[PDB]
């Protein structure tokens, strides 16, 4: 019974990690774009902006993802506008009969500035649950920011607006 | 383009190191182990109607409980005593998997969000740059057999968890 159990959580914990890793790589994932795209973050070549651009998922994931801010003028044009349209934040999928929701956002906050959290739940048709995380910096990006190349991290401020929490055990 | 193949590599290794030690420190909370009724660690009799039985103990209690620091339980659980926590539990390390330095750390979490939950949390940081942070998050539903309401163990009463900590986040600050 013990050992049922223990084949269904392990189970269940192959299911959240494949869907942990196919996410994460989302947030990680670049591509190559012309001068002319709204998408673009930093030139290949620094002292030829006319030339392709890298442009990084993580930028789209990070601002668009529970809910769509405005970066700062510094990236994407300041605009909603320049963040791609076609992502999901959330959602479930069944991984040989096992449900895994899974969730991708960005912090907020001056603490959550060019942060990306992916977490999963996989809940086992049998009982066992296993929920797992994976915290994605800009720095995480290749090729690695710099200080002369920021992107895709923000300006100081210029990340997604704090929430707000009080917390406090009188309460 | 050779730099971005290498460091992809290197990136693969450093969360395979994550997962290594993220799949080991998760399974010591999940641990239980069988000790007779006379134990301090007695968190559940194995037989409902035979309290005089062999019981089953949760690791689990024992790292909620005492990490980061030890705070005393309840007193349903563990007799409401530190001295009934099992001594010589690590918290926090690092471990070097094939070069690869792993921090990790476990701790109960706090407050009414935090009763009855324990996360796990690794970074693993490759020599050659690349970082993979993994976390799992574990409750005390997540143990073997799966606590009851007749049976609560391991979980806490209401209100006998970890303290709540305070935090007054606000974007004015």
């Amino acid at each position: 019974r013990a050992s049922a159990q223990a084949r269904f959580a392990t189970d269940a914990k192959a299911a959240a990690v494949q869907v942990l890793e196919r996410r994460s790589a989302e947030v990680l994932k670049s591509e190559i774009v012309p001068a002319l795209s709204p998408y673009k973050d930093a030139p290949l070549d620094p002292d030829n902006p006319s030339g392709n651009w890298r442009s990084f998922y993580f930028v789209d994931y990070y601002f668009s993802c529970p809910t769509r801010v405005a970066p700062s003028p510094k990236q994407r044009g300041g605009s909603v506008a320049n963040l791609r349209p076609g992502l999901t934040c959330s959602g479930t999928e069944t991984i040989f009969g096992i449900p895994v929701a899974w969730d991708i956002r960005g912090e907020n906050g001056i603490l959550g500035e060019g942060v990306v959290t992916v977490v999963v739940t996989a809940t086992h048709p049998r009982g066992p649950k296993v929920t797992l995380g994976r915290r994605v910096t800009c720095y995480d990006v290749y090729p690695s920011p710099t200080q002369d190349q920021p992107a895709p991290c923000p300006p100081p401020g210029g990340g997604r607006p704090g929430s707000g929490s009080w917390s406090h055990p009188q309460f």
